[PDB]
């Protein structure tokens, strides 16, 4: 019984009961993270920009079987092309705009990595990925404006993949937090 979330607050409470079992329900997830209508005194806590790249705040730890964090990008500013780990990864808009590249897993020969196709995602909206789907990069491409996004991943994991766009090749990638429930996390 999916109700809106009326706050940041309120979404994490309805996360963790969407949560309570060992099941997760993609579309009635992404569906309450996209009725979350961002309200930047909310999150401000969590949103730490750092001048030179996007950064990872982490909002909720969840009940085992999930985590929330906020990333923060500048103008210009964007990710690797990348993986998650086997775990479902939901990305909320809650500022600005995010441009997100899709890839697909690359053939063992290295090979330019091919775009499979790329959308911008604006304020309010939820995408979602997992392995399953594909690899993609997530980009701020904006010059005057930094972007906001809410990010849930399940189960959690620190640990991802970059590729190299020319060979396709990946590299093991250790995730850091830049803070934890709004505490700057050197
Ligand atoms: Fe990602």
């Amino acid at each position: 019984e999916l109700l809106k979330p009326r706050t940041l607050a309120d979404l994490i409470r309805i996360l963790h009961e969407l949560f309570a079992g060992d099941e997760v329900n993609v579309e009635e997830v992404q569906a309450v993270l996209e009725a979350y209508e961002s309200n930047p005194a909310e999150w401000a806590l969590y949103a730490k920009f750092d001048q030179y790249r996007y950064t990872r705040n982490l909002v909720d730890q969840g009940n085992g079987k999930f985590n929330l964090m906020i990333l923060c990008w500048g103008e210009g500013h964007g990710s690797s092309i990348h993986d998650h780990t086997d775990s479902h990864c939901f990305l909320k808009l809650l500022q600005g705009n995010l441009k997100e590249t899709l890839f697909d897993w690359p053939d063992k020969k290295s090979n330019e990595m091919i775009k499979k196709s790329e959308r911008t995602l604006r304020e309010n909206q939820c995408a979602y990925i997992n392995d399953s789907i594909g690899l993609h990069r997530v980009e701020n491409v904006s010059h005057t404006e930094p972007a906001v996004s809410l990010h849930l991943f399940s189960p959690p994991f620190d640990t991802c993949h970059a590729f190299d766009q020319r060979t396709g090749h990946k590299n093991k990638v250790t995730m850091t937090f830049h803070s934890k429930f709004g505490i700057r996390t050197p």
